[PDB]
């Protein structure tokens, strides 16, 4: 063993945004770079659906692109404009994957993101 | 959340992440780090960071970044990196110490990014 908890720190500090969910898409943790792209806090983003960071902007049929190959347990990417929460804009190049359990059935996503912009 | 959904994440991770020993002998690659170095998951747990190494970059970025790991410091900057296909390309490179809860080190983290899109 790698010793476990290396893995939990690794993500808490790693320089890209991560969140996981439960299957309805609500934040079950996030990283220090979500909260730092995205705005929100530590106590405040647990248990918000990642629908927050929509800019109700994105089209529906990108959603159901990434939703339908969550159905199938497969992976997504893509991009889509998130909302800040201080209300600023910007390209999310944006993966969701299932975590499977050892039936094969999803038991959580993980939603991981670049923020694009250059500034 | 159990430790397991961490490992997940680091392995699905969208930015190449590897754990090393004190020497750099890779003990851990996630699937971005194989993908982009070009060693396989049974390989790369035979390798040292050192095979990624090259003459692009200066032997001072090498003496830099343990410099500050021996520190128990951070260090992140650029270098070129070399895969199993002999193609080069430009990281973008964090590497940190893992500490214990005495504040001693028991592994070594790399992160980064692949900057090239001809490859
Ligand atoms: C881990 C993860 C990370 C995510 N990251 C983002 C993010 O960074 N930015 C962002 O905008 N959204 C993200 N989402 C999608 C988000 O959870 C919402 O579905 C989305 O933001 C649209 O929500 P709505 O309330 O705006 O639209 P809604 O009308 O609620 O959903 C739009 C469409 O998405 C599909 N859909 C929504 N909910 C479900 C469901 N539970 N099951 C199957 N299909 C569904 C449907 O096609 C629906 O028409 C993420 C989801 C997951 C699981
Ligand atoms: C977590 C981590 C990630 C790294 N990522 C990269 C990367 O992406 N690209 C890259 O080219 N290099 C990376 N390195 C640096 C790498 O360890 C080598 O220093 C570098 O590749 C030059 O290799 P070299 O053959 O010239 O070996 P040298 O640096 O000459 O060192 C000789 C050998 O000893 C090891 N080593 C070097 N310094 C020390 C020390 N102070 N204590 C003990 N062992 C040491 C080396 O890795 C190598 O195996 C990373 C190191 C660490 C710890």
């Amino acid at each position: 063993e790698l010793l476990p908890e290396i893995f939990r720190q690794t993500v808490e500090h790693a320089p890209i945004a991560i969140s996981i969910t439960d299957l309805k898409a609500n934040i079950l943790y996030a990283n220090r770079a979500f909260r730092t792209i995205t705005g929100y806090g530590s106590e405040e983003v647990l248990g918000k659906n990642e629908s927050i960071l929509s800019n109700g902007t994105t089209p529906r049929l990108v959603y159901q692109a990434l939703w339908g190959r969550l159905a199938q347990k497969k992976p997504w990417s893509g991009v889509l404009v998130n909302r800040r929460k201080d209300k600023t804009l910007y390209l999310a190049e944006l993966t969701v994957a299932p975590v499977l359990n050892e039936a094969g059935e999803t038991i959580y996503y993980l939603g991981m993101h670049r923020d694009t912009s250059e500034l």
